[PDB]
């Protein structure tokens, strides 16, 4: 394992030495999106979760493509704000619903370190 618990007030720090690899050992779901929704990063925690295979999703929009579950304003709609504003740090539980059993889940959303990059973070509950 990596051992770094959800929800950590410097997670975006500890993340920003990763590669992939390294992802695939968190405990949690990751997720690195860039401005526009385009996921760049999904580790196998997540994959587990939600059914998807990890290598084919990245390049495809969450938001469009990938979970329109989420194209929301409670969900989209924090994100978007977020980016526009440069900074994004919310925590919200979500149900998770398409094409898969519906799975509530908690969601972590932080700015990466990095300039135009956003994490997503996912466990059960
Ligand atoms: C709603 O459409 C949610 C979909 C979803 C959430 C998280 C993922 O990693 C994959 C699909």
């Amino acid at each position: 394992m990596e051992h770094v618990a959800f929800g950590s007030e410097d997670i975006e720090n500890t993340l920003a030495k990763m590669d992939d690899g390294q992802l695939d050992g968190l405990a949690f779901g990751a997720i690195q999106l860039d401005g526009d929704g385009n996921i760049l990063q999904y580790n196998a925690a997540e994959g587990d979760i939600t059914g998807r295979d990890p290598k084919q999703v990245i390049g495809k929009n969450f938001f469009k493509d990938v979970a329109p579950c989420t194209d929301s304003p409670e969900f989209y709609g924090k994100f978007k704000e977020g980016v526009a504003s440069g900074n994004l740090n919310t925590m919200f539980e979500y149900t998770f619903d398409y094409q898969m059993t519906p799975t509530k889940v908690k969601v972590h959303m932080k700015k990466a370190l990095s300039g135009d990059s956003y994490w997503v973070f996912v466990k059960r509950v």
